[PDB]
């Protein structure tokens, strides 16, 4: 397969708790705002029921802040072309019934070329999918999960498995 982001399934990542959010995942960035005070615990977890390889991210969240970016796991670098249209699929489930994720993608100047907005996210794993076009002459984009929505509280939310594939 052909994808414009890096380790996309979280294989190339050890399993355990990240606690270096910038760096210590390949081909993501996480991020915590302050706001958040009883911080959220992000996971590489080996499991058989991983949708892809055998690992996925889990993302505990104890705690919200004042906008759903607040916590977030972003695809980055994603490499692309100017004016060319992109398929974005994910897979995700909750621990507990009762989880909202956006899945976003947008430029370095935090430009948004797509979403899929206020999604609900279930106890069984789902794909979920959209297209968007590279509308402008960037090169190196990102793909923002948002996950600071309050009605996460309490719950974790597993992903796995992200493709941005040439149309
Ligand atoms: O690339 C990782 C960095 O992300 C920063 O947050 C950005 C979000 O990822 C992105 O979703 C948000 O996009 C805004 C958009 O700019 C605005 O036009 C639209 O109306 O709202 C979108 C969000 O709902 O932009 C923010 C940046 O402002 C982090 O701040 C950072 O820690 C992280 O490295
Ligand atoms: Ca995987
Ligand atoms: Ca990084």
């Amino acid at each position: 397969m052909l994808v414009a982001n890096i380790n996309g399934g979280f294989e190339s990542t050890p399993a355990g708790v990240v606690t270096d959010l910038a760096e210590g995942v390949e081909g993501w960035d996480l991020n915590v705002g302050s706001s958040v005070t009883n911080p959220p615990v992000f996971e590489v977890l080996e499991t058989s029921d991983a949708p892809e390889g055998n690992k996925v991210l889990a993302v505990t969240v104890n705690g919200v802040g004042n906008n759903p970016f607040n916590i977030q796991a972003t695809a980055l670098p994603v490499n692309v072309r100017p004016g060319v249209t992109y398929t974005y699929t994910i897979r995700a489930r909750a621990e507990q019934d009762g989880a909202v994720v956006s899945f976003t993608v947008g430029n370095q100047s935090f430009d948004e070329y797509g979403r899929l907005h206020h999604q609900q996210i279930t106890t069984e794993w789902q794909p979920f999918t959209f297209e968007f076009t590279v509308s402008d002459q960037e090169t190196v984009i990102r793909a923002p999960i948002h996950f600071g929505y309050a009605a996460n509280v309490g719950n974790t939310i597993y992903i796995d498995g992200l493709a941005i594939v040439d149309l």
